[PDB]
């Protein structure tokens, strides 16, 4: 039992609701919060920029020392960082942005980098400004995540579609 609420059920693990992640990241304090990274951790706009903006920048500060001793991520992976007062650690997962000419088979080595925590909140990876099809990228998600993960989707307009086109 966990204390996501209001989230209809789509598979054995995988559940959505219509919901900004940040207000969502805020009423549960997840262990773990998924962020649309980039390989840079540049969280400028999008799912990145608003979690950012909740942390305060501290998200940035952190990242940018991340990437300073690390170097950037690859398109396709992952770094777990803190979640500063959004969850305890926040995921910062890099899904192809089709907007930079990105291989979409990308998309399902991105999610699996889920498949390393038991529960998470995350949202549709490489949907929104990475301009990729969000029916796609829930599709990939069912069919690769294993772990219990709640998809927040901001837009209701697009919320009902993904719910009414589920196979
Ligand atoms: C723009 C974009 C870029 C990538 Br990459 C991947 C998803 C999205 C969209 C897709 C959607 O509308 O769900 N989502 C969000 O921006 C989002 N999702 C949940 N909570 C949020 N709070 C503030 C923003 C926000």
């Amino acid at each position: 039992v966990n204390s996501f609420s209001g989230y209809l059920k789509l598979t054995d693990n995988v559940y959505i609701k219509n919901a900004d992640i940040v207000e969502e990241a805020k009423k549960v304090k997840p262990t773990v919060v998924v962020n649309a990274a980039n390989v840079y951790l540049k969280h400028g706009g999008g799912v990145a920029g608003a979690l950012n903006k909740a942390t305060n920048n501290a998200m940035q500060v952190e990242s940018d020392d991340y990437i300073a001793t690390n170097g950037p991520l690859k398109v396709g992976g992952s770094c777990v960082l803190s979640g500063h007062n959004l969850a305890k650690h926040c995921l910062h997962v890099v899904g192809p942005n089709v907007n930079k000419g990105e291989d979409i088979q990308l998309l399902k080595s991105a999610y699996e980098n889920f498949n390393q925590h038991e529960v998470l909140l995350a949202p549709l990876l490489s949907a929104g400004i990475f301009g990729a099809d969000p029916i796609h990228s829930l599709r990939v998600c069912v069919d690769t995540v294993r772990t219990n993960v709640y998809l927040a989707v901001f837009d209701k307009n697009l919320y009902d579609k993904l719910v009414s086109s589920f196979l």
